[PDB]
């Protein structure tokens, strides 16, 4: 299943995201097992906080931590966990957590998939209130797990997102 | 996954439907990718309109357009996207859209799966209000996508549904 | 999919459960098809009654009836149907139904997956009201299906749960 | 609020129902307080069972037990708790419980409010599966409360419903 | 209840809206009864179509048709039916229906109530896709009721909204 | 409506709570207007955080800030906004915010209303994970509103809750 989905139709700018956690879903952290082809319950989020936007990963990528490249996808209605969405990048949130460096991309679907998000061209177009909510979420969601923490370094734009994607694709192929 | 599900236990009258879109779900059009084994987001429906009944397809069939045979399944509670339901036919809605001829079957589950729908023997037993809603849905849901349109030709009964199924099974095997 | 998930990381006490029916979901009985890798609609529950806790099975086990070992998993929020949860046993409900002996385990997730349930050490820690609801559910949910019935024999503890799991693993390997 | 709503525009056949419990709502029994004008939590249902159809009462009536006349209203989507619906009668369920005789009417909205239910002319038109679910609900929902019980005597038709309504209106005026 | 809520703290620009229909709620048209103080079920929408944004009215106003001034309020999450929201105007949709002229205002909450909508200053700031959905909704939702119809004339801005509000307040006082 | 509900049947230990915000509801802060008898939208919570338990107030009380006494009510399913629940106290959370001292009670329903919570006798019986979530919620929910802040001082028990209630009742009567 998950293992055979292409990273994208035209990398890095035209990529695929497998959804693990729908926006506003009850506070349960699922992670795709690429060796089982199934979503696995990683943990019940200690704080009870919910992802403000959809969360998933790009298949066939391997990030700095040995996990696939992480992606937040903004949509007008939550997406189904375990579904695939063709997406494009807006930018990224840079952070470090208990396991070291942690960048997450911020994306929207392809314009023909989601006309509603077509006018979001870069991270600067995302409403400030949403940006602020995403940043608060990552700063606070691990507050009640011993040994876990997050510091947000800052936002970066589309070119940085594309580097992260090209690196991830390369690293995965070895 | 999807590719290996049989078209049915006793074709054409006793067939399987893989669900893509639960009745009344938020207005997001998923399509099964039979080569990925996963549901893929085709588009956010432009009008925000919702399927009035469950929508899916018969696996191992190939309709006139090169897609599997499409099915609307009526149930007392929505079905899970990506699940399989053993079904029987009531009839069909005949239409033409921007890509040519487009028939969709109307079905209910097998009587032992859904005793609640056992008294629906043919399309004529479906409440007129539901029939009318389904027809309005197909007439209007594509209203806000350029280049897309639908004209409803009319309803047909169980024998026409069975032909569509037998043709689809034959065509798929080449 | 389902067929390749291990029964557990350290049997019998540390096992995996694939979820078929989320706690409080609409009254539709799904069963995993291990040969299709998909959830299948077994039936619309005749009484309209809902599982009071999550329901699923241990993969790679084979119980007395030729089905995998059944498990009720208690969580603070319902789990996703078709997901996998690492679990530990609390005890079991002993019953006989129309097809003979029927034991179901009662479990919670691993403590690092669900800290919220860490203080449930055995079946005796489960609130009496929940115990009573589970027992009423099994006594009544089949009331409206001809030829189906259930008598509850009683509760048993962790050691009995572990026997059921070890037997199931052994039986599956032939 | 509740106290000033008329029992109906043309009694007994054209009456009003104030909704206390939406069909399929979580298992919490609300009762309108006509002296507070507010819904009050009577109890968490011990069995966790849910009303299969909407439940409420006719204002300005006084039944045999000193409570207003009780009504089950069938609709295609649940109604809002605390809302008012213009309705007509289909029949009634006769029962006795721990507090003596207990009849409940079965109704649908006025035809111009709910065209979808226009073809239900009497209790005999209600699907058998729904009838059976309603009867099971009342037989079982109090199973886990000490001192509470219900025996179902049987169904009766529109004329009996109308008597119950005329009596209730008369009794309320003293 | 409803009858005593002020039309606004500083008319016409700072006004109150009582919500009758939450955005995306199941397709049931409630109307506030100002003489009962309660929401009343007007009808089950024939097409099954849902309001794309919250819908309600300004209390203590009387529009051209003898009903209070109608308002669509855009929010990031649906509002509770029967609740009150302090709002400001963006513009209006002009229409005529079976009962003659029908203008509906488009509004957002006060900036301190909803910071998320602060950057919407006029109707021109509303995304085109949302504008298009609202217009499609009114063009189509009455399609299945005999004797009912709607033609959309066009959009107008904040000053026209304010006139409609001042007229409504004046007309209500006689 | 709200203004005429008694503070309780036997104060301070047997009191009434009017619910403003159901546990886990979308992140919108409603406040009862006792002069309108209606729920009013105070604000969209800036952080998007949700109340982990039901939130409301005791009618006919007047706390140190000039608002009624605030109460968190723990239940197995969320309660309806605007409903009334007979409750008993477990303890209280002591805090100071931007407007000075701020104590909130923690309660459960009367034992006959909610048998499921009967074994919670005091604040010390509440699971630590829930206690921790409630405290995190109040520490963080106002993070994104300028001029607003909260420091948690600590927990206190049933006797302190009862003082707060007796003071509130006295203060309200002048
Ligand atoms: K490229
Ligand atoms: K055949
Ligand atoms: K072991
Ligand atoms: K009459
Ligand atoms: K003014
Ligand atoms: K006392
Ligand atoms: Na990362
Ligand atoms: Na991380
Ligand atoms: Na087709
Ligand atoms: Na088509
Ligand atoms: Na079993
Ligand atoms: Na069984
Ligand atoms: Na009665
Ligand atoms: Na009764
Ligand atoms: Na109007
Ligand atoms: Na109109
Ligand atoms: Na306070
Ligand atoms: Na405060």
């Amino acid at each position: 299943s998950f293992s055979n989905v292409p990273a994208g139709k035209d990398l890095p700018q035209d990529f695929n995201v497998i959804i693990e956690i729908p926006a506003q879903s009850e506070p349960v952290k699922y992670e795709a097992d690429k060796a089982l082809g199934l979503l696995v319950v990683d943990r019940f989020i200690g704080t009870g906080m919910r992802y403000p936007v959809n969360y998933g990963f790009i298949p066939q990528t391997l990030s700095g931590d040995g996990d696939p490249v992480d992606v937040l996808v903004i949509t007008p209605f939550p997406l189904l966990a375990g579904s695939v969405v063709r997406a494009r990048a807006l930018g990224m949130l840079k952070m470090t957590d208990e396991s070291g460096v942690d960048a997450k991309l911020v994306a929207v679907p392809h314009d023909k998939v989601c006309p509603m998000t077509a006018n979001l061209k870069s991270i600067d177009d995302v409403p400030a209130y949403l940006k602020d909510q995403i940043k608060h979420f990552f700063e606070q969601y691990k507050a009640l797990e011993k040994g876990k923490w997050v510091k947000v370094e800052g936002w970066d734009g589309i070119d940085a997102a594309h580097k992260e994607i090209t690196d991830g694709v390369a690293n995965f192929k070895k």
